């Protein structure tokens, strides 16, 4: 109840750990209590998890599950996710497909983060648009806080702006089940 919780699923290389860090770093600058760490068992491309706990005045019961590689979708990936919780996915497919793969009745949000990134940052790493999508569907922090963080992690402004556009476009384009 004291912490809002998010559990990420991606494969080594897709940036779940960095995205997780960045979100945490954003909430930290806002004066929030935060925790964030990864959990591996790895090759490069090995499935992994990252976690965030962000105070709101091993994550077995997350408020949101974020799957940045559709390939990892399975009913195990949705363990502990309440019905009033969110399943957020990087996918070009639809809610029905995601529902079939997981068995999650509950809000399912999807966005083609890979393609947003190929367009904006010229890389198929989906983590920044997934962050923007996350901020959009949960409101867990303001988008400006992540942008401020994008500013601090970088480099010429061009590359900074491209990354901020990638965040904004995931924020704008995510679509929801309910």
């Amino acid at each position: 109840k004291k912490y809002f919780e998010i559990r990420w699923h991606g494969r080594a290389g897709q940036g779940a750990k960095s995205a997780s860090q960045m979100l945490a770093e954003a909430a930290l600058e806002a004066g929030k209590y935060v925790q964030a760490f990864p959990e591996y068992g790895a090759r490069t491309g090995a499935p992994m998890r990252a976690f965030n706990r962000i105070g709101d005045e091993a994550v077995e019961n997350p408020d949101v599950v974020v799957v940045i590689d559709e390939t990892l979708l399975s009913p195990a990936i949705v363990e502990g996710l309440s019905e009033d919780g969110i399943l957020l996915v990087n996918t070009v497919k639809d809610f029905e497909f995601v529902r079939k793969k997981t068995g999650f009745n509950g809000k399912i949000c999807v966005v083609d983060a890979t393609d947003i990134a190929l367009q904006e940052i010229k890389r198929g790493i989906p983590n920044t648009p997934m962050l923007g999508a996350l901020v959009r569907v949960t409101g867990i922090v303001p988008l400006e806080a992540i942008e401020k963080r994008i500013e601090k992690m970088f480099f010429p402004q061009e590359v900074i702006d491209a990354n901020k556009r990638a965040l904004r476009r995931g924020y704008e384009e995510v679509k929801c089940s309910e």
